[PDB]
């Protein structure tokens, strides 16, 4: 089972740049979404379940297929919530719509993360949109009641090692959870990309509690909230070692999280040796717009 990366007709760098810009504009504009979070965590987190489908063992899943767009997928119970980002990026693919789906979703995280002040993250196209039948059952989702054997084993299956699980945790500083859609309450409501997730890890005083929906979460104090499986990160000796070295190295924590994120949306796709090489988007502000 091979997908071939195939770039959309005639399109350059300059095409993309437009989607991204487009995207970008509409976060700025569309600003008051979840209590004026804005949409840049959401669709952080829309990019990362259509990726985090994939199956090393027989190459099925993740981001190539744009399979979230079918109701199978859609209608994950995991995915709950993600339709608002779905929602948002709809008149943006009205306007674009010679970019395949998985290229949309996938550069949708990328953009989020760089307009939050995030690093810059490479992106390459050419995901190309598969049939209904290629979109893979429910249940490869992580659960968030677990430990860190749980976390480590189920990472595993998409060839990812600590630093990169770790790494890629750090984004549970953005955003927030949601009653209704995880059966989880309160976080940070944060929507600027920092290493506060270790910060915040280490320095916080946990309680381990019972919440409204009868499911354990940790909290703290001062309010910031924590998933069973963010707080196993400071249980296993090895992960604690990186959130420490995160926790203290800024620089390291962006640019590692840059090449898990784009592994992340690029598992599963072969690129031909002759492919474009992968584009760096210029942010609003760069362009000065
Ligand atoms: C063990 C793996 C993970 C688990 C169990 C998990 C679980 C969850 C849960 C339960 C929520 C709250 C959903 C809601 O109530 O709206 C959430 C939010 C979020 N997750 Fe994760 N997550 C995991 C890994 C990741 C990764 C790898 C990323 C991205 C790189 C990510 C990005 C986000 C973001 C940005 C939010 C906030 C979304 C919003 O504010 O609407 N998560 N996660
Ligand atoms: C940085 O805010 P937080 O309160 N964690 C979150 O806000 C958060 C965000 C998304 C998913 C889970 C927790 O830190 C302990």
């Amino acid at each position: 089972l091979v997908h071939v990366a195939s770039v959309e007709k005639g399109r350059s760098y300059e095409d993309f740049q437009k989607v991204y810009n487009a995207i970008a504009l509409k976060l700025r504009e569309d600003d008051e979404y979840d209590n004026y979070i804005g949409y840049g965590p959401v669709l952080v987190r829309l990019a990362w379940h259509i990726s985090g489908t994939w199956d090393k063992h027989d190459n099925t899943g993740g981001s190539y297929g744009g399979t979230y767009r079918f109701k199978k997928e859609f209608n994950d119970p995991s995915n709950a919530g993600l339709q608002n980002g779905f929602k948002f990026l709809e008149p943006i693919h009205k306007e674009f719509p010679w970019i395949s789906s998985g290229d949309l979703f996938s550069l949708g995280g990328v953009t989020a993360v760089q307009e939050m002040q995030g690093p810059k993250i490479p992106w390459r196209c050419g995901r190309v949109d598969t049939p209904e039948d290629t979109t893979p059952d429910n249940g490869r989702l992580p659960d968030a009641d677990k430990d860190a054997g749980y976390v480590r084993t189920f990472f595993q299956r998409l060839n990812m090692n600590d630093r990169e699980v770790v790494a890629l945790m750090g984004a549970h500083a953005l955003g927030k959870t949601h009653l209704k859609n995880s059966g989880y309450e309160g976080g940070g409501a944060n929507n600027v990309f920092t290493n506060e997730f270790y910060l915040n890890l280490l320095n916080e005083d946990w309680k381990l509690e019972k919440n409204d929906a009868n499911n354990e979460q940790w909290d703290s104090k001062s309010g910031y909230m924590m998933l069973p499986t963010d707080y196993s990160l400071i249980q296993d000796p090895k992960y604690l070692s990186i959130v420490k070295e995160y926790a203290n190295d800024q620089d390291k924590f962006f640019k590692d999280f840059s090449k898990a994120f784009e592994k992340l949306l690029e598992n599963g796709i072969t690129f031909p040796k002759d492919a474009p090489s992968p584009f760096i988007f210029k942010t609003l502000e760069e362009q000065g717009l």
